[PDB]
C-alpha cells in the first residue's frame, strides 16, 4: 500500500532535482521503488498513517543523502574494493563491492546476503545493483528491513535519528554534524511535502 502514500508525482518531485548528467536520472524510477517496497512485508505499511509516512520519509531522506539527491548510482572514486576476506562470503577477484544504489550497498558480506534475499549473485555480479533498477531499490529496502535496525528504530519511537544511528552511527554524537544535518534536512523537507509532523528524536 506504499503507492498510496508515495505517488508517482511525489517520486518525480524527488528524482527531478537531479542534474540531467546524473547517472541516477532515469535509473532510479518509481516503478523500481514500488516493486522493491512491495517485496518486503511491513515496509511503509506498519502502524498508523503518520507512522507509515514517517518511515517512508525516513527511507527517502537517507536515500537522498546517500545518492546526492538520486544523482549517483556508484560511490565516487572508491578507494578500495571493499573486500573483507571471508569463508562465508568469499570475495571474487577483480570485483568491487563499492557503494551502489539508493543506500550505497557496500562490502562482499552485504552483497552476498542481499543477493541471497533478492535472487542475484551478489559476489559474482555486484554490478547488477548499478544496472537493474528494481534490484537496486530492492537492495535498499532489504538493507532497511533485514540488514539493519532502520525499520525497527522508526517503528519503536527512536525517530529519524534512530535510523541515522542504524545506518552510520559514527555520524551521531558529534561525529559528523554536517552529515547528520544533511539527512535531517531531507527528512524535514519530505515530511513537509507529505504533510506529516517529523516527530520526536529527529537528530542524533
Amino acid at each position: 500500500s506504499v503507492g498510496g502514500i508515495i505517488s508517482q508525482s511525489f517520486f518525480n518531485g524527488l528524482a527531478g532535482g537531479a542534474a540531467s548528467s546524473c547517472e541516477g536520472k532515469g535509473f532510479y524510477t518509481y516503478n523500481a521503488f514500488i516493486a522493491a517496497a512491495n517485496a518486503y512485508s511491513g515496509f511503509g505499511t506498519t502502524g498508523s498513517n503518520d507512522v507509515k509516512k514517517r518511515e517512508l520519509a525516513a527511507f527517502f531522506a537517507n536515500v537522498m543523502h546517500e545518492t546526492g539527491g538520486l544523482c549517483y548510482i556508484n560511490e565516487k572514486n572508491p578507494p578500495i574494493n571493499y573486500c573483507q576476506s571471508s569463508s562465508t562470503w568469499p570475495c571474487t577477484s577483480g570485483k568491487s563491492y563499492h557503494g551502489r544504489g539508493p543506500l550505497q550497498l557496500s562490502w562482499n558480506y552485504n552483497y552476498g546476503a542481499a543477493g541471497k534475499s533478492i535472487g542475484f549473485d551478489g559476489l559474482n555480479n555486484p554490478e547488477k545493483v548499478g544496472q537493474d533498477s528494481t534490484i537496486s531499490f530492492k537492495t535498499a529496502v532489504w538493507f532497511w528491513m533485514k540488514n539493519s535496525n532502520c525499520h525497527s528504530a522508526i517503528t519503536s519511537g527512536q525517530g529519524f535519528g534512530g535510523t541515522i544511528k542504524a545506518i552510520n552511527s559514527m555520524e551521531c554524537n558529534g561525529g559528523n554534524s554536517g552529515e547528520v544535518s544533511s539527512r535531517v534536512n531531507y527528512y524535514k523537507k519530505i515530511c513537509s511535502q507529505l504533510g506529516v509532523d517529523p516527530g520526536a528524536n529527529v537528530s542524533c
